[PDB]
């Protein structure tokens, strides 16, 4: 973890926040790629938050292998929520 790395998720999650409000789906879904490879790194090796945050995080992958989208997406509110708080980016 650090604050440069902790800058970029902030402007990741702002940039998802814009592009969603402006229909921009692909770039949304490259965003959300980059997101995910950012929590990895970030949060490798915490407070009960981030511990809920990498735990939510891994059960989000086991949901996407599985295709099981319904559970991906509230997953995805759960996470991006506690992301968020963590990170202060409303
Ligand atoms: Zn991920």
């Amino acid at each position: 973890s650090g604050s440069p790395l902790a800058q970029q998720i902030k402007n990741i999650l702002s940039l998802i926040s814009q592009a969603d409000a402006a229909g921009r789906m692909d770039e949304v879904r490259t965003l959300q790629l980059n997101l995910c490879q950012l929590m990895v790194e970030y949060f490798q090796q915490g407070s009960p938050l981030a511990q809920q945050i990498k735990n939510i995080h891994s059960f989000g992958h086991q949901a996407w292998a599985a295709g099981r989208l319904d559970e991906v997406l509230t997953i995805q509110e759960n996470l991006y929520q506690l992301m968020k708080e963590y990170f202060q980016q409303s």
